[PDB]
């Protein structure tokens, strides 16, 4: 995998669709110097600073970062990245981790308000029905019960102690062996009710600009209105969960997954409970916003 | 009463309009095996599983169950069932009870969110003004203060210890000796205000597709706007409560009433307080949703 | 003052506009017998019972009560009543008091939900800035910050111990010596903002059907938008409060004022604090609803 | 600076745009006599009294006050006042301070509901990230996340003990050396999202009636939608904060700043924490409402 200014990029061991982007130690060192004056708390109060820290990182990569992130995330054949910075790999560096993740996100779009934290990101600690270790968290898309589309999901590993399992699960729609069967079903186009934990109605599948399937699915929030929709959804669920195309991805401390939420589903594998278990995560979810040469009216 | 695959059906001792459906021990055994992998908690999070457990039970009855439930519930001459499964008859089996009731409901429609429990069903324990033993709960219809129609009411007996009385009361509109007198009154068609414990306005009576009376009445939530509406409603109330057509139905542990809420009213008889009284109930309320050969437009 | 069936009516000592209606001991005795089966709690849950207890009282007065209440309350020259029943005059009889007040109100209209109690009436106990004894409560109309009109105000004295002062104050617009001066001012017709403790806009004065002034005024909830409206309202306030037409009315235990809120203002005089002071009140507020021979369309 | 009836007016030491208005001891004495009958609590309940106390003060200044306040606040070349009354200069006089500030505000407009206090003004005590002494509070305009425009900001110093720093910062748009550069940028006219701590959309700049720049900006509530808006806002922020036109104004106890919020920004300098620090402030924010000879339709 290739050499860019300030970082390297290589395919993952799980899939060529998922690429691993690592910022050099020198880029990392300089980034942290140049953003030291804004603590995370400044980023939380002034959203424009989220874009500024973005600019600082991209400028350190000779402006090669932003176009690469976008080309990868929007490329149907790929659409997923695992990102890290050499030197940021310990829980003591959580703030620095948030700054990094924030900078990358705000080069490609904007992170949405998170109702769990009341901020643009959320950090969660896991320590020893839905909260359950031996439970796989089923593959899904985020953002299914609001009108606005969530284009990206960012999941960062902040701490990991005494943890067995709990890999991120991923499925690219084009690796799913049953796509054609479910996409070509009439109920693939049936608007269904999705309800928060005001209701919205949208189909479970849609298409991208070129007519290729995309999904907006989660088992917990979809609300089949009758026996027809119900049985079909229970079959679709089994067809996703038993897929041979599912990826299992370890996310080491300091690294984060950044994926296109339209044609990747994500989930979490089970893990072993242990009295001294500690896992800390950070999430952001947002929309893409980027410049292209395209048409406009007026002056 | 007749033999179907997996269950038997017979008229009740109270009325030929109310039929008693009992699943055989073998059906019950197999149902519980085949649904063991989804605990009630799974059904609460993923509504499609509610329809799946429905399918499993109907499949065990050679697909004779679903059409029989619908034919009975929609039949004006009947419209009520008391349902049980041989082998499920103790409070220790409450989860199994919920699964059964859920499976039957989601063959005929879908159960609505219950604001008391925050789930698609609600379980309540009674132990020693509105909470009162010596108080009869007056005959009524459910769902009178929302715009959407509640088609069915399901009441299951989960536990019963040291209980005297407290039978379910039922009245089929066609057994009510004063129907003609109240239905033909001009105020039968007067939209009246109904208010939750946003207000809705609907008449106290309406008609089914064939022009036969249906009701949407409850004394607590109807809000007569003046002396005219008030006196008439107080007279209608007395005329319902003193009706000779009222049924009194014991609901033993493991059994549930499932009734058409348009032309049956329901209520509860008084019961004797006792220091060691324990009654546990489960309710679901929902709409009908079923396939028929009927017209549609477009392709 | 005159003799009707079941009650007597006479002018007050304060004004010929305020009439005193007293139910005979026999009417009272029979009313209480005939309504004993519905405790106040029944009236709170089933609003139609509020109209029924109305019917029972009017029937006991040979149907002379309802037309007299309406003729008095709607008569511009009067519009106020002080009502009592011989034999109901002690705090121990508070429930009976509520039943009586309820019966009278629901012969002339319907009492509105009271947000302080969550019921159709509210009972308040006073015992030892706004809560202040040496503070007169300024003359006002109720219902000024909702779109719907409040036609009547009912204030009943439930208990009174160790109380000096605290009479009800009343002003009939036609006894107000400054009416013409304020009514003919351009700001009398200026819609002004009124805001709850969504905002509404209405003028401080309006007219009845015959073009005679009515008011919708309270100093606490009117929200002058500028110096013009502000100064004028402060002058109007002084002109109401220093009026020579103000009535001061003692309301003995068991008695209640029932007034037309369009052309009477009400308030409360100061009272002496005392360690063993106890005053208990009940209020209802509502709209008029009554039959008359008038035009309608269709069949 | 000039002599008016009841007060004097002189330019500040910081700028000729900011004028210092001091009521004479005699005006002050008479004002306090003539408003003694309405405690602050009366002003809080009856908003018309806020305008009345205004009238009393202006009347004491031969009606020269109101026109001078308006001429100053609306004058583009000025638009800011520092106001005090000889004899009101101690925390023990806080109520008198509120009355004074209220009287002045309600000669020029009306103060809006303050959600922090639930009243038309708010008092705050400061004693020993956003709450931070060594933090400058950045220059901003108030009222940026509601549809209605806030025309004035009033900040009064009620108490000051053991305080180093914490001056009010001010910037008049016409003293800002980078105005032309940012105002002439296309994003100056881009409606941007502003969100409360329902969202509103307005540009960061607008124009007054003569086409001169005005601002509606605060770093905390503006929500850049993408990298373009974000970077530009971070640059605008630096350009405001490092401006050589910024004023630093000490506000002694008893004095208050009253500024035009359209073409002045305000903020606060850092201050030294001290164990026995006590600063008490009062704020009001409102709209202008005043008489002028202008056109109207109808009669
Ligand atoms: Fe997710
Ligand atoms: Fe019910
Ligand atoms: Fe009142
Ligand atoms: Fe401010």
């Amino acid at each position: 995998g290739q050499d860019y200014s300030g970082f390297t990029l290589t395919p993952s061991a799980q899939s060529p669709r998922l690429l691993e982007l690592t910022f050099t130690e020198q880029t990392t060192k300089q980034f942290l110097e140049q953003v030291a004056e804004w603590p995370v708390q400044a980023l939380e109060y002034k959203s424009f600073l989220r874009f500024r820290v973005g600019k600082i990182l991209d400028d350190l990569c000779a402006n090669q970062l932003q176009p690469l992130l976008l080309k990868t995330l929007l490329n149907r054949a790929e659409g997923a990245l695992l990102i890290n910075a050499v030197g940021i790999d310990d829980v003591a560096q959580a703030d620095e981790m948030v700054k990094l993740a924030t900078a990358v996100a705000h080069l490609i779009g904007r992170s949405n308000f998170d109702a769990m934290s009341g901020q643009y990101y959320a950090r969660f600690v896991v320590k020893n029905y839905l909260r359950q270790p031996h439970r796989v968290m089923e593959l899904h898309n985020d953002g299914t019960y609001v009108e606005e589309i969530t284009d990206y999901v960012l999941m960062m590993k902040i701490d990991e102690q005494n943890m067995q399992g709990g890999n991120s699960l991923l499925l690219h729609l084009d690796d799913w062996e049953h796509l054609d069967h479910y996409f070509r079903h009439p109920l693939a186009r049936r608007p269904m009710r999705f309800a928060a934990p005001k209701d919205v109605f949208h189909p479970v599948f849609d298409v991208d600009q070129q007519g290729r399937p995309v999904m907006r699915y989660i088992d917990q929030f979809v609300q089949p209105k009758d026996f027809e929709e119900g049985v079909w959804l229970s079959e679709l669920s089994d067809a996703i969960e038993t897929s041979k195309g599912i990826l299992s991805v370890p996310v080491p401390v300091g690294k984060f997954l950044l994926i296109n939420n339209l044609f990747w589903l994500h989930g979490r594998d089970r893990f072993t409970p242990h009295p001294d278990l500690r896992r800390e995560l950070m999430r952001q979810r947002g929309y893409f916003a980027y410049a292209t040469h395209h048409y406009q009216t007026h002056q």
